[PDB]
RNA sequence: UUCC
């Protein structure tokens, strides 16, 4: 299957990915880096008192609150779905090495017995119907840009004025670039408009990962995370090795003189990709309108906000199945990319725009530093984009691509195993569209609520119900994958978008409730993914702008957890043992300081008005903008708060851009 | 130095 071409940083093809400015040049050369994160102002993640705190808190909570998950993966009782040892990592120090991204996932999919295209005409009609329902009758809106985000290849600018110019210039020259691409002139498109080149691979921390305590040895064991070396990555797995990264932290003592307590490990690192902003801008200009459409018209299956918002839907079901998808982004099929482009062309979308979109899902990737003495290599040839990495995280519409794939995959699962009587409803495009439009509004006996690779599938009373139970049973047995498209299983400890579905003795959706995940509160408060970046003066540009504000939304977010009170008290007690101070007081102080500092960023609130007008979501997002990247959408945040985190491009300009893209 |  052809190895992918690879070029060292020194090669002209890689050099061309970095503009002649210090930032870009430094991004190209950055070597492996690690170090303790500043968990909170003045507190490092490896501070002896903090690790002592984590040791005691994790053992105590695990021992006193064992998981309550039944044989079908439904959590009940204490609402706990696992041990609490996940907090035992030296945050800021990664597992070595991180993985090289797979240049082609075709073999990976084939070996996993996944299909290389819609397996039946019905499936082909549904995937295409999804494209028609999602990309039709879109309303333009201004292109919003995250403050402080990098434009990556080739400029690596973080300056909002520069980003706005890049975005406006891109919406203006997109057509010309796309047509150049239609002519096979990728180098031209890239050199003239910076549309193309590659994704810049950045390795991010998944701060908490599974750890178990071996009753026999009394030693802790970290979950092995398999990583691919360069050979494996460029040959799509045909050669090279797939092996377990080392999470052993002993090295930190010898290397940095850091004391490492027993049972503390290095963090799991995941690949993330920064897209070339000039190419992403014209894609984002279409993506937001699509989100606005599916979150409004198809709100039932796609717009999720609070625990109660989700609860109201699942309540009406007779059966709720919490699914789980294995490695969604790397398994995502390039044929769906081509199917989507093809259908957009049929709907009348501008060819040059579709070309831009298709190319963004075939782009080469530049690998920075997976480990010491490794990296700085471009995978793929920018002159002719042909990678099959699956779904690139920094592409302008990754969320939509995952949602489109999975939503139809789940529907097909329901049709295949429970509702054959609904197949006659899907005879052609018009009927497929009508059926999908109704299914997505929650009007059929089979339903779902989903977002990318997270979802809950439902069956009301009816003919499909009996099949629903058979499907659930098949998932429990876990011997046969219920889908030809992705590896699907049931989630151990069913949850949807952060909220655990707590069942009572009846184990039925009608008497079940969504509660926050208490473990996530712990991950967020004691294992953040980033330090506080106290050296970045503009807080709005930090990964964690106002960390202290989360204390004010805690009760609203986790109050419904059965053991909420208990955890807060175990924390207070353990923090006292470790620091000789009150954690609560410590947090109230951080809350006060950040509340005072927030007024400096929000025109709305007076030079000291409280948080009175802000919602729980507003607060969680100010403390962790990332949640606006996987949990909520712009519309869920008060407008004056959204302005703090994002800046937009003129409405007139995106409006003019959209008009030229969409169907006449 | 990404992406509702
Ligand atoms: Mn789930």
């Amino acid at each position: 299957p052809r190895r992918a071409p690879a070029f060292p940083l020194s090669d002209i093809k890689a050099q061309m990915l970095f503009a002649n400015n210090i930032k870009a040049q430094q991004a190209s050369k950055r070597s492996f880096k690690e170090g303790a994160i500043e968990t909170y102002e003045g507190l490092l993640s490896v501070d002896p008192r903090f690790l002592s705190f984590k040791n005691e808190l994790s053992r105590y909570l695990t021992d006193h609150f064992p998981a309550n998950v039944d044989e079908y993966g439904r959590v009940y009782g204490n609402g706990v779905r696992t041990n609490f040892f996940g907090m035992r990592h030296m945050n800021g120090f990664p597992m070595i090495p991180a993985t090289w991204p797979l240049a082609s996932n075709l073999k990976k999919r084939a070996d996993a017995d996944l299909a290389d295209g819609p397996v039946s005409e019905r499936d082909n009609l549904l995937f295409r119907a999804a494209v028609r329902l999602m990309f039709s009758d879109l309303e333009p809106v201004p292109l919003k840009i995250r403050k402080g985000s990098s434009t990556c290849i080739p400029y690596f600018s973080n300056d909002m004025g520069t980003k706005i110019e890049i975005a406006e210039r891109a919406l203006e020259k997109a057509e010309e670039a796309g047509n150049l691409m239609l002519q096979g002139k990728f180098d031209d498109a890239y050199q003239l408009h910076q549309m193309g080149g590659a994704y810049y691979v950045v390795y991010r921390a998944q701060s908490t990962d599974a750890i178990t305590l071996d009753p026999k040895t009394g030693k802790f064991v970290s979950k092995d995370r398999m990583v691919a070396d360069f050979e494996y990555a460029v040959t799509g797995g045909e050669q090279g090795s797939l092996f377990a990264a080392s999470k052993d932290a002993s090295r930190l003592k010898e290397q940095y003189g850091i004391d490492v307590p027993d049972g503390f490990f290095c963090e799991r690192r995941r690949t993330a990709m920064g897209g070339p902003f000039a190419l992403n801008a014209p894609i984002m200009a279409v993506a937001q309108p699509v989100r606005n459409k599916i979150y409004s018209k198809y709100a039932y299956t796609f717009h999720h906000t609070t625990r109660l918002n989700k609860e109201e839907k699942v309540k009406e079901w007779s059966l709720c199945v919490a699914t789980d998808v294995s490695d969604h982004d790397t398994f995502w099929p390039g044929w769906l990319r081509d199917l989507i482009c093809d259908e957009l062309l049929n709907m009348g979308y501008a060819p040059w725009w579709v070309k831009l979109f298709e190319t963004s899902l075939k782009l080469p990737v530049y690998v920075g530093a997976p480990a010491p003495e490794q990296g700085h290599t471009l995978l793929g040839d920018p002159s002719n984009p042909d990678l099959e990495v699956g779904l690139s995280s920094g592409q302008g519409a990754t969320d939509l691509m995952g949602t489109l794939l999975m939503s139809i995959t789940y529907l097909v699962m329901q049709l295949d195993h429970t509702a054959p009587h609904l197949n006659s409803r899907i005879k052609d495009m018009p009927s497929a569209c009508r059926f999908l439009d109704s299914y997505w509004q929650g009007h059929e006996e089979i339903r779902q609520i989903s977002k990318s690779d997270d979802a809950m599938l439902g069956w009301t009373k009816g003919r499909a119900l009996v099949g629903g139970h058979r499907l659930f049973e098949m998932l429990k047995e876990g011997k046969v994958n219920p889908s030809p498209y992705m590896k699907i299983s049931y989630e151990h400890g069913g949850a949807f978008l952060g909220d655990i579905l707590l069942y009572d003795s009846r184990r039925e959706p009608g008497s079940a409730i969504f509660v926050g995940n208490i473990n996530s509160m712990l991950n967020n408060q004691f294992s953040p993914e980033y330090g506080v970046q106290s050296g970045v003066r503009d807080r709005s540009k930090r990964k964690r702008p106002f960390p202290g504000l989360a204390w004010a939304s805690m009760k609203d977010t986790y109050g419904a957890c059965p053991i909420y009170s208990d955890v807060l008290e175990a924390i207070e007690r353990c923090w006292w043992n470790a620091f000789g101070e009150s954690y609560r007081a410590y947090r109230e102080d951080m809350l006060k300081r950040d509340t005072l500092e927030l007024s400096r960023y929000v025109a709305s609130m007076a030079r000291q008005a409280g948080l009175a007008e802000l919602t729980p979501i507003d607060l969680e997002v100010l403390a962790d903008p990332n949640k606006l990247q996987y949990k909520w959408t712009e519309a869920d945040v008060s407008a004056n708060i959204h302005e703090v985190l994002m800046h937009g491009v003129s409405v007139e300009k995106t409006e003019r851009f959209l008009r030229s893209v969409m169907p006449r």
